[PDB]
């Protein structure tokens, strides 16, 4: 696609999130860069309002699937880059099993040469000492498959997957992700055949950062089509 | 529990009553399945005369309980978990730039036989199109079948898109929208997202005079390592 | 390659095997056809000397990897078809764990319009009541991955895999295959990057056939490369 | 295996390399940690002798496959951890297409609580303005599959793969790796069935480091067995 | 060992070599017999492709150490016979000082009643008028000690020695041999304590043979252990 | 060599060892003299920290192969003396079968008129009541051959032998020695052809010595070369 | 010695024996060549009077120790070459245990460019169906050490050794050799320190020889002195 | 049988009465031997004052039963086979360009002690020579000792040549002609030809005031593999 050509090199990224979970308001700013040729993202996030009222790992999926590596044989199935530079709207509901949910709306688009992800997040019905508000999630992340299908009627895609968050007591907290993406602009986009994205994420800390933060490195690669 | 019913070879019966643009037909099928290998062998006969649509368009309609689920994925096999009482399988199949089939099937054990009984209604097909005009080649491609849980119906939703090769080198797409729900009250396994990789071989019985199809299938689950 | 073009349609196949296992001599003829477009083979084999003295499943791998389906994005890695029409020599040693071995040499080439596989097999050091000579293998077949690497110095490939043959008592008999393929002709061939073939095999009987025989249907598909 | 238990949490790593390429002597020290539960490694390497005389990417593979993530259903095929704590010797020849070669010998073993990789490297026959000694490689890294087979007769494994190194003009420099691994200790070790490791590597710089160095983050996951 | 029994009398030997030195292709066939009771071998070799492109003495070591005489008090240290009848793989690099090198791989095993040595040889980097390709070696052969050590970690032995080849001007061409031997079979084999083989070789011609050939008589005796 | 001339008479020797075996720290000082003309050494060792925590015989090989007698016809093969006065580094790993290992590093060099051997030894993975830490070795010593080969790439030698330590119950404890020696200085050294040293060692006690000590007399003679 | 220089190349040999054992008269002629540089002899012997009345192996020692290889460090101890060209007289008594004896006198000397060994042999007191006259010796030969000492009073040497002749029933026939050698000429000869000669002999047949004969290849090397 | 007497450490006593060119002297020696290692430790004292010849000339005179015979050569150990009753050892030792020693010794067990009692007569030595002039260095070379059977005396003959280094860099040779015969009537082992490899270390006791020699010896049989 024409939007594909915008990602042949390193692209700076900005992320902005305004959140409210059970009435706890917070903001996070992020910055870094992405290199879609390698399916690679590096980002640092800072909670600019103080301490984050939810565990950092619960927000990883919310904080730019346009950086996925689509192998050459699958390039016609990359909806995300096709919607650029005008961008897309990404909406999710994230159901934490036996706990509350996040609802998010994001616009992902170029502002000049920068890929910007601007998100509003609302979380409701969390338990005060559940795994989320009780901060019982480990600072780690598993690998996942993200399943994509076309939604022709909305000129976009429907995406579903279930994140497994490790708990400090050896158990797992599930987070079921229902997602839809729709183009912001009116130009042609690529609607894909069913496929998935294989994801890997490394969470870390900046040793010289005193603010509540998260350093994130991700690799994402599309797979599942040979026709 | 339902798993135990598939450790060996299981006989299969298939019965389809169809109506496509008013053309009424019936097909009977028989054979056997071996879920240990994800393998099916089936022979289908049109008992009403000539089949008014191409045999390949009906392959998906004519028992995903015979899929091989490798040991590490056994908690994700909905299809067997619903046995012996069975499941209802419903689809809409949209043929791009042409009509659609709508199917409803019950798949369950009748005695020691796994039986697939189907009703099929096809509408809005073009008389000159790929389907009624019989322009599909007698072959079949390999596909991935994507499965998700539908927790509120206590079943699954399934989606995939069949690519049917046309006699001129083009491809006719058949977009499948599928739902399966248990017939009985027993517990079933609701899976994490995954897919089935499918391969199908179509052939003819050289001594069969009636309009028919011999089908061999291999189906294997994949996509989960957690 | 140019050889690739010989496989765009249905191609007739002939197979001829001259065998000697522990001194028991036998011959098998096979015929059928292959459709590389779908990675599909259909063959029927007859023991023309009487009872086959080894189990049919032990000979499946011996009885035309040129019929593998290579997806379009892997087509420069198909050695097998690139060697045609002149063909290739396929040599194996097959080590049956805790038992004897087969050594095979085969020429696979076009003879007119027909792909012909002519094989000589010698088996030695088999146990008179082990799984092979005691006919304790079930008449079935598992799915395998066949690992392929280039062997530049021999202008061919090196291939390795281990067949799992189910035994009648619920155990498995392994058969470790060491394989080499080298072109017969002097024309250039395609030497592949590392990849594998995913194989499925269905064994059955012809209800009209009174001789000792095996009907085989195979699907074979290359995978493992996206660069 | 028993060795597997040594890798359930974060394990400190030290790396020491003594190298000589076309008579250019150099030493690199590395340190960091691995979390085999996630198939994740984080390492920083410093050339302690001055400027590295070869490109940092050509040394990535030389600089602890015991940190690979083996999924539960493949844990019987993890040779690397089963050899611990006594370790294994890893030997390679790396052939750079149209250029010279590296030969390496490394001992990877626990020394106290730390997993130590001590390497000797000798490179010969490099072109003085080839892609390697002329520093023409990009500071980036592709994803690869690493193919592993047992070599029971030699009490170890054989490993083969071909690194694709991106070159500054858009071409690729191939680096064909021939690798053998052998236990150091006498205890029982697992010899695997054929499989592969899927690798991803992120190279970066430490903004506070004035010496010649490389920061490396890797993810490695085992795949290819369902039996 | 059990294999030792196979060598109590005269054993027929066949040797086949396929070689390529600096691109010069050649084949040699050999035949004769060994009497390990006396540490004695008698062999005749013929170059079946015409003139041998290297001197016959440089191939003496390549052309069945299972015929060595081990005195009664050292019979626990005879790896070579203990690997029979299934055999061993013998791999060498032979470095000719100031010239090129041979790399060989050979399987030495019984095929029926005959001990067969099947070899592939590749030589590279030879000087076109060096001592080897310029045929400057005398048709004679010195006595040598062949030093054997166990390599238990690799299920075999390591062997090293340096042949002194007399040159037509009175000097000597050194040929440094690095050798590894590994059992082919899975049964138990003897791994020896350190010792050596004392070798003597007599080269001659068959007065009735018009082709390029070598007649070889060898005596080999194990020594160096009294514990 | 020039170093050879430093050994024509009686030379004073000093030995200093800093040891740690399973965390038990200890130190040994030795003194005496060597007469390389006769291949003879006389040394007395004292544990200056109290009781030696390992048996004295296990340290014999650790406590100056420059005193070996090389017959006149083998004098160009004496690496040890050729490295003097600047000296050589001697490193070993000594593997006690079914028990732990010693790793040693020693500098052997002239300090004024005295040949000094300074050693650091680290032992690990010893069994608390195995033959070593349980003091089950007899106070005696067998005769051994020490196998020497050149290691041209390290400008030194590689050495291997296996000590047989008699145990109090009539059994033997093996100690497999892997040894490397490399010159300290840059001057040329003599790199030998393969040969061995024949060693005899006599252990005794000084009847006037109350501390834990060992008196050692050694004879060492090179052999194996007549070319 | 001056006589040493006569043996630097290949020297033709003639042997003539007239024998009488228990009254059975026979003659043997032999011819071939020797290469003392390699300690190597090749000879063919024919019984010119018909069938040999004693086994061929009993005469091997009787049928030119001047062809021994004396290593450079032992050259002053080679009496045999020192007595040339005038030669020496070799006298033996050979006692066959539990049987008769041979007494021999030989002159070994140059006649022109040929080294000639002319022998008279008388055998007495053999049993008619002992191992010798009964022809119960196997056609093979073991390796031996030949022990040499000076006999100053006779200006020559005294030699002793005991040949082990294998019998067809698995036993051994001993032949105790008492030998003296004295110079024929009056020029200076080298009288040796005690040493020995290590011997190896291969007996064979000429396939195109119809007469009763023996083909003999020998290797002899002096050893035992390093001073 | 005699073999069994040497499996452990055995105490040794040596007594020599000598007369060299009329100079009478006596030496007593003691220590122990360990034939398992071929190893001897001995201390000798001249009890009559100064030894009138160099200590190194007497080393060979001052118990080859302590030689190590490796297991494969055990049928060739005459010396042990003659124990406990013992053997007579006689030698003539010819010092090149000088005099000779003639010795006769009995070597046998006396109780649990192996005792070597020797008579030594030396004649025709030069007063200014290497021996009486004391010009031999206090050291010793390694030698091979050649043994043959003497079937008709039911013993052995032994020959070798000692090289004694002189204070000026030259060497004094001492050619040994030796014969051993059993004292008792018991059977002995008559060996095939072989040799003993010898090493000797001479030293002084720093507290001993009398004229003396401390000797450590290693002796190993070799030369037979049949």
């Amino acid at each position: 696609s024409k939007g594909e050509e915008l990602f042949t090199g390193v692209v700076p990224i900005l992320v902005e999130l305004d959140g409210d979970v059970n009435g706890h308001k917070f903001s996070v700013s992020g910055e870094g860069e992405g290199d879609a040729t390698y399916g690679k993202l590096t980002l640092k996030f800072i909670c600019t309002t103080g301490k984050l009222p939810v565990p950092w790992p619960t927000l990883v999926t919310t904080f730019v699937q346009c950086f996925s590596r689509y192998p050459d044989h699958m390039k016609r199935h990359d909806f995300f880059k096709s919607a650029m530079p005008e961008g897309y709207v990404q909406e999710r509901t994230i159901f934490f099993k036996d706990d509350g949910n996040y609802k998010t709306r994001a616009e992902v688009k170029f502002e000049g040469d920068t890929l910007v992800n601007r998100i509003e997040l609302k979380g409701i019905d969390f338990k005060e000492d559940g795994n989320i508000l009780g901060h019982k999630l480990e600072y780690n992340y598993n690998s996942h498959n993200v399943y994509i299908m076309a939604d022709k009627q909305k000129n976009g895609i429907k995406v579903n997957f279930k994140i497994r968050h490790n708990i400090e007591d050896g158990s797992v907290q599930l987070a079921d992700h229902y997602q839809q993406n729709t183009p912001i602009g009116d130009g042609p986009v690529l609607l894909p055949d069913n496929h998935y994205l294989s994801t890997q994420s490394a969470l870390s800390k900046d040793p010289n950062e005193k603010r509540d933060h998260m350093v994130l490195l991700a690799f994402v690669t599309a797979a599942g089509i040979t026709h």
